[PDB]
């Protein structure tokens, strides 16, 4: 019936049987019980900078558009709730400008403040789960209110409670966020460690920020896209070590349980797979890990490309890599690594 392309940032044009705005969380419980009443599947999405259609949506896709900032006062931090509708950057921008630091390190992420806890948002040695205060869901069924509280959330490496257990009853209507009065700036990243540690501000790691996703990232306006396609594969200890006797130049960071994260874009791109195309599907040249749209693609075409990087990393590496993006079906959600296995 209606199309998704202005709905994903990706650009797949497939269609959904209905799409509406929810303004505040009773009108997206309104939708929900009436398309439920229907037999109707219901998708809540946000801006969609991170869900592949695979397929025509048989069901309602539910626009989160949720507003809403206010702000307390505590003696040693300010507390924030948002919206799950509001926009991530211009919250992130708005809370710099009001000088509330914190988020600096996360400028630039597309999509809503509802999307962010649920693969918590990270970039620049910073993730969502160290500002995270709580998280507000209402159970879709009955419309009861629930608010997680951060350690609740389960939050880990693009990972939280959200893909799994609260996954399909639940619809994110705010996020709490608690940022400290007394500031510390994250530096050790890339060419933020270049940034002088006394006379750092706030200000300056957001534009500086700003400026390095602008002119390394692919932007979705001029080929659609949904960011790193796969995650930075998590292996053991054992896996990394091993991998790293074979490969010592291979980029990776020990995590907090002592597993091992490698680069996905190195992995890719020492397979050969820059500028690999499968249709309109493309692997994009600068950031391997991103697949782009890059002439009329079609779902299948990234998916088909997807599977061809997967296993290339697969057979060298012996690191199978899973997708970050989303796949939405006919129906719903279904397993992303699945599709392209
Ligand atoms: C250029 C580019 C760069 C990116 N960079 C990063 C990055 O650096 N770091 C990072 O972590 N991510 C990055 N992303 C991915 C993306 O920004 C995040 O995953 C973001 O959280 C998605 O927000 P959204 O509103 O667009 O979600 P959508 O794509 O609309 O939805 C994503 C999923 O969340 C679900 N969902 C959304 N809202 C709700 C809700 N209210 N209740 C329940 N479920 C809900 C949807 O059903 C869907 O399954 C990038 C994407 C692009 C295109
Ligand atoms: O360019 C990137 O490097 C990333 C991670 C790592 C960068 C440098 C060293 C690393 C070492 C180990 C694991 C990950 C990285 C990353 O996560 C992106 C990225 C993020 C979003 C988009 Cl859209 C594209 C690329």
């Amino acid at each position: 019936n209606h199309s998704l392309k202005p709905w994903n940032t990706f650009g797949i044009d497939h269609n959904a049987q209905h799409i509406v705005c929810a303004e505040d969380e009773q009108q997206l419980l309104n939708a929900w019980q009436y398309a439920t009443a229907e037999g109707q599947p219901v998708l809540i999405l946000g801006e969609g900078s991170n869900v592949l259609f695979l397929e025509d949506y048989r069901g309602t896709v539910i626009i989160n558009r949720i507003k809403g900032i206010e702000i307390h006062d505590e003696p040693d931090a300010w507390y924030l709730h948002v919206g799950a509708g509001e926009n991530w950057h211009r919250l992130v921008k708005y809370t710099l400008q009001e000088g509330m630091p914190g988020l600096e390190n996360l400028a630039l992420i597309p999509g809503c403040v509802g999307s962010s806890p649920i693969q918590n948002i990270g970039a620049y040695g910073v993730e969502l789960q160290r500002v995270c205060a709580y998280v507000d869901s209402v159970e879709l069924a009955t419309g009861k209110q629930v608010r997680l509280t951060a350690k609740e959330c389960r939050f880990g490496y693009r990972d939280s409670i959200f893909k799994h257990e609260y996954q399909d009853r639940f619809a994110i209507v705010a996020v709490g966020l608690r940022l400290p009065k007394e500031w510390q700036p994250v530096l050790t990243y890339g060419d933020l460690t270049r940034l002088d540690p006394t006379t750092v501000t706030p200000q300056q790691v957001f534009n500086a920020v700003c400026h390095m996703r602008t002119t390394k990232l692919p932007d979705p306006k001029v080929n659609g896209n949904a960011g790193s396609f796969f995650k930075n594969p998590v292996v053991s200890a054992e896996t990394a070590k091993a991998l790293l006797s074979q490969f010592p130049t291979a980029p990776n960071y020990p995590q907090a349980d002592g597993s091992v994260k490698l680069a996905a874009g190195w992995l890719i791109d020492q397979c050969q797979l820059k500028g690999m195309q499968i249709g309109g599907a493309a692997v994009h040249r600068q950031q391997a890990l991103v697949l782009i749209n890059e002439d009329n693609a079609k779902s299948e075409d990234v998916v088909q490309l997807a599977h061809h990087v997967r296993q290339k990393v697969g057979e060298k590496f012996n690191v199978w890599l899973e997708p970050e993006v989303r796949f939405i079906g006919a129906s719903g959600e279904v397993s992303a690594v699945e599709t392209i296995s």
